[PDB]
Parts: C-alpha cells; structure tokens; sequence
C-alpha cells in the first residue's frame, strides 16, 4: 500500500450566525455554487483531509461533528476520523482525515488566539491546528477578526496577534512563528474585510452583483488592497475570486443582500462584502494547486454563505534511511557561499544564524557575520564562506532534494531574531553553486532579505 505524494484537503469557512445549520449542507463539501466549483464527476471522491472553520457556531462540538461526519459518509459512504476539534468561544475549527490516514497522522497540536483588549477582548480571535501527515506539515488556522468597515487596521492587528501567539507546530523552531512553521498552512475565516465604496454606492453595489461583475468590487476589497500594500497576509496566496459577497445576506434567500444600517448592526452600514475567505502559505517550490474556491447557493441559515477551496498539495513521506535518522550520513552535505543578510534595523548588535531543519538532527548556530553599511542606508550583515557546513541525517536526493532550510538571524546581543525565512534544497543542479534568496519577516512583516548561493551534495 504505497504512501502518497500528493492528498487533497478542503478548506471550509462558515460564518453560522448564531443559527443552526440546515438538514442538507453537503452542497459546500462538494464545492458547489458560485466561484471555481469542483467537476460532478469528483462528487464521490473523497478529499484525503476537511477543515472546517465556523464562526459564530451556536451548536456543540458534539452536534456539529454529528451534522458534519454524516454529511461526508452520504456524499462519499466514508466514515471520516475526527483528527481535531477546537472551539473558542464561538469560533471553531474541525478536522476529518479519511480512516487510511489515521496511522500517518500525528504530532496533532491545537490552539486559540484572544485578539484585542477590554472592550474588544471577548469575541474574536482565532483558532488552529497543526499534525505531521507522513513527511509533510499542515497546519490550519480559522480566524474570525475585528467587524466593520472602519476596522481594517484593527483586523491587519488581528492577523498579527494571532500570527505571533497561535502556538502550534514544532516547538523546537523557537525562532519561527506559524507563517514558518508548516509544509503548507491554510488560513481562512470571517476575516471581516469590506468592499471599500462609499455607503450611498450600496444599490450600486448590488446591480453589479447580478450582473456577475465583480472586477469594480474587488478592486476595493480591503483585504486585496491592504496585501498589495503589504499590510497584513505578506507572503500568502488567494485564488481568484469569481463568486459573489459572502456577506450580508437576509436569512432565508440569496436573493437579498441586508446592508442598511439597524439598532442590531450597532447603526453601521454592511454594504456586500467578500468576508469569507481562504488563503495560504506553502515553503518554496512545494506543489499546492487550488482547485476550487467558491460559496454556496443553497445554504441560507445564516447572512453569510459558506466557502470552499479545496488543494492538491505536495506530501512526502516518512523517509528512513540505514543511517538516518538516529544519525547523519557522511554523503551528504549542505554548504553556503557568500551569503549576506540585508536588515532593515536601525540597531548595530552583532548577528549570527540559526539553520533549522527536519533534515538536520538538531538546529545550526553560525558564527557572527560582520556587519557593513549599504550603499542605501542599509545594514548588510556578511557571512562569507563562513558558514557551518550542515550535516543532513539522510543524503539519499529523493529526500533531500524536497527538503527545506529555516534561518533565523539573531542577535548576539538579546538572542532575539530579527528574521526569519526559508530556503528550498530543490535545487537545478547538486554539487553546483546556486543562487538562494528568502525575504527576511519579523512577526510577518518585513525586515530584511537573506541571498548567497547554496553547494548541495547528495548521494547521487
Ligand atoms: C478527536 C481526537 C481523536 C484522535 O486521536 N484522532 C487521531 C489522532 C492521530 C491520528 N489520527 C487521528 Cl484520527
């Protein structure tokens, strides 16, 4: 029975508002509606692993993992695992592995996240799960962030709270936060950003929506334009989105959408909006292709309509060599050439490296490189050839070859990083000098760059 190199995951966010869901709701698992929807011809095939974010999620845990496994066995006759389950107040996540996946399945980590303070401490926030599937991973966070209009930097802070506090994966990359953590991460919820149109614009807004055009809308969504501002989400993917606001609908009918403002909106206008979204982050040079993104039609308990995005992701396995692991394997080497890290520090401490890797035994210090001033302002921190040459526990290529390298610089004055990226060993060529390039983040934003070149040997 071989392992596989590739599963399919779907990604499900729901705002429920409050309501209990309807008897029929295998509509969203089969990725049907308006968007990119999935082929009739895949209705029976089971997706390998579904993660559904809720929001506002009135039921039990109990409750909805009866509606939700039920739903799966009658599209697929598959019984569905629980691999997780974790609720925040209202804001919950699920996730349902095929039984097959159970014994590659482990390290299954679970968190929440709190955002804002007083006030604004008690319902929002959100929550994830990581696990190890086979070689590979995942982790998956449902957030549910600041509401209104107005809020876009309240949400952008969000995004950075829960980025920087959610604690899952590996515990031992001390220096990286989630968006560094995982094979491939999966990002979704009630993100609450709006199309960005003055309120008087509201009829306006939904003509277009019949007419299915949708460009003079997006071209205003906040959380397009704060991405392409490099606000929040920085170095993450979204699909197109081809499928019409998720928000807000009178209850009962897609025909409506409820926009003006009421007692019951605290006097704010919710003008249609793409609330509901799905987005990620893979390493270098891993494959993840979308093959659905859309919402559902036929689901009208709530104001939202669900979301689907469903993926081919890139797996490996759980490789086993007669050296490694439990060892290293002398054919095998990672070495550095003139790498430098660009800083976008104002501060003159000494840096130094750190090189973690699933493919090392334990993580790599460096020595201090030496700091230079460029030609821009810039503090440029050079490693030379200076680099520990790194020890891989496995030189067989079919596996180093789908690994990847996390640096952190530090400095040596707090120990702090200033820095985190990712290299990909999915080189052209082995025993060849390469360009290597990461952008450098610090609680996801930009710091810096780290380049050089990289001279891989495996066993081949
Ligand atoms: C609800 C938690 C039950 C559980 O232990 N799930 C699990 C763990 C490891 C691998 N696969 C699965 Cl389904």
């Amino acid at each position: 029975q071989p392992e596989p190199d590739m599963i399919t995951i779907f990604i499900g966010t729901w705002n429920m508002g409050n309501a209990p869901p309807p008897k029929k709701i295998t509509s969203w698992f089969l990725s049907k509606g308006q968007g990119k929807t999935r082929d009739d011809s895949a209705d029976y095939i089971p997706h390998d692993i579904y993660v559904i974010g809720t929001q506002e999620d009135p039921l039990s845990e109990k409750e909805w993992l009866e509606i939700l496994k039920h739903s799966l066995q009658e599209i697929t006759s598959v019984t569905f695992k629980t691999v997780a389950i974790h609720t925040l107040w209202n804001i919950r996540i699920v996730v349902l592995a095929k039984p097959e996946h159970e014994n590659r399945i482990s390290h299954i980590c679970t968190d929440n996240v709190k955002t804002g303070i007083a006030n604004t401490l008690g319902n929002k926030g959100a929550v994830g799960v990581s696990f190890m599937f086979n070689g590979t991973s995942l982790g998956f966070v449902n957030s549910h962030l600041t509401s209104g209009s107005e809020k876009k930097l309240r949400r952008n802070q969000n995004y950075m709270n829960i980025l920087r506090f959610l604690a899952l994966g590996d515990k031992k990359l001390s220096p990286f936060n989630i968006t560094h953590r995982f094979t491939h991460l999966f990002w979704f919820g009630d993100l609450n950003y709006r199309v960005d149109l003055p309120t008087w614009e509201a009829e306006t807004i939904i003509q277009k929506i019949k007419q299915q055009q949708y460009a003079d809308l997006l071209s205003h969504d906040q959380l397009l334009t704060e991405r392409r501002e490099q606000k929040v989400f920085l170095h993450f993917e979204e699909e197109e989105i081809t499928f019409a606001p998720t928000y807000r609908f009178e209850r009962l009918t897609r025909d409506k959408y409820a926009y003006t403002k009421q007692k019951a909106t605290g006097m704010k206008y919710n003008l249609p909006s793409w609330c509901d979204r799905v987005l990620w982050k893979s390493y270098p040079l891993v494959h993840v292709v979308c093959q659905s993104y859309g919402s559902t039609s036929d689901i009208m308990t709530s104001d939202h309509s669900p979301v689907f995005a469903t993926f081919e992701a890139g797996v490996t396995s759980q490789f086993v060599s007669k050296n490694g692991p439990g060892t290293v394997d002398s054919q095998g080497q990672i070495e550095f050439l003139r790498c430098y890290a660009t800083l976008k520090t104002k501060s003159q401490t000494k840096f130094y490296l750190e090189f973690h890797s699933s493919c090392l035994e334990s993580f790599v210090k460096s020595q201090e490189g030496e700091n230079e001033e460029g030609s821009e302002g810039e503090l440029v921190v050079k490693f030379g050839e200076t680099l520990p040459k790194l020890k891989p526990i496995i030189s067989d290529p079919e596996y180093l070859l789908d690994q990847h390298i996390l640096i952190s610089i530090k400095s040596s004055d707090s120990d702090e990083s200033y820095g985190e990226g990712c290299i990909a060993l999915r080189l052209e060529a082995t025993e060849t000098q390469l360009p290597i390039y990461t952008p450098l983040t610090h609680h996801g934003e930009l710091t810096g760059h780290f380049q050089g070149e990289i001279k891989l040997q495996t066993s081949q």
